[PDB]
C-alpha cells in the first residue's frame, strides 16, 4: 500500500548503479537527459504506491555519489519492502498435493526482502520448487528436474548470465529452459515478475 515490490527494489537499485555510470563519465552536460530520466524512473517507481521519495532523490541527485553513499541510503529504502510472504506447511501441501514427500525449504535461508519468488532445490530427486503469488495476488507453483551439472549462460527467469541448468517441467513431451541453479542469486537479479510469469506461461 505505502511500499513497493522486491523487484522494484531491485530496479531502483540497478538505476541507481547506472547514475554512478553516468557520474563516471566526467560530463554531466552531455548526460543531463539521461540523468533526469534515471532519477524520474526512481521516483515514479515510489509515486505509483504514494511514497514521499523527493529526499532520496535530492540525496542522490549527487556527481560525487558512490557505491557506499548509495549504499546506506538504499539499505534505508529497505524499510519500504514489501515483504515476500511464505506459505504455510498446509498451504504448500496443497498447491504440491500429488507430491507424496515434499521437501520444505529452510526458513533460516530466507530474506523475504531479497525474493520476489521462493525456488528451492530437492538434491535427493534432482528438483526444484518455485512458490510466487499470481496477478490475482494468490499463490501459485510449479516443480521440475534440474540437473546439478552447471552451465555458464543467461537465465531465462532474470536474463543474467548465471550458474545454469535445465528446468524441465512435466508438462514424456517436456518443457523448459536454462534457468539460475541458485534461485536466491536469481532473485538478487530479478527486476520483473512479469519476466518469471512469462517463463511460467512458455513451459506449463
Ligand atoms: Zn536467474
Amino acid at each position: 500500500m505505502n511500499k513497493i515490490e522486491v523487484y522494484k527494489f531491485v530496479k531502483v537499485k540497478q538505476l541507481v548503479y547506472q547514475l554512478i555510470k553516468l557520474y563516471r563519465t566526467n560530463d554531466m552536460n552531455s548526460h543531463k537527459t539521461q540523468k533526469d530520466f534515471l532519477l524520474n524512473e526512481i521516483n515514479d517507481i515510489f509515486k505509483e504506491k504514494d511514497i514521499d521519495i523527493s529526499d532520496f532523490i535530492t540525496s542522490i541527485d549527487d556527481v560525487k555519489l558512490t557505491k557506499k553513499k548509495a549504499e546506506h541510503l538504499l539499505n534505508e529504502l529497505k524499510v519500504y519492502i514489501q515483504d515476500f510472504e511464505i506459505p504455510s506447511s498446509s498451504q504448500l501441501e496443497k498447491i504440491f498435493r500429488k507430491v507424496k514427500k515434499l521437501k520444505r525449504p529452510d526458513i533460516n535461508l530466507i530474506d523475504t526482502k531479497e525474493i520476489s519468488y521462493l525456488g528451492w532445490n530437492d538434491n535427493s530427486s534432482n528438483r526444484k520448487y518455485i512458490v510466487y503469488k499470481n496477478l490475482d495476488d494468490k499463490f501459485e507453483g510449479i516443480y521440475g528436474e534440474i540437473s546439478p551439472n552447471k552451465v555458464k549462460g543467461f537465465c531465462k527467469i532474470c536474463n543474467q548470465e548465471s550458474d545454469t541448468s535445465l528446468f524441465l517441467n512435466k508438462t514424456y513431451t517436456k518443457k523448459g529452459d536454462y534457468i539460475c541453479y541458485d534461485s536466491f542469486k536469481c532473485n538478487q537479479n530479478l527486476d520483473d515478475i512479469n519476466n518469471l510469469y512469462e517463463f511460467i506461461v512458455k513451459i506449463k
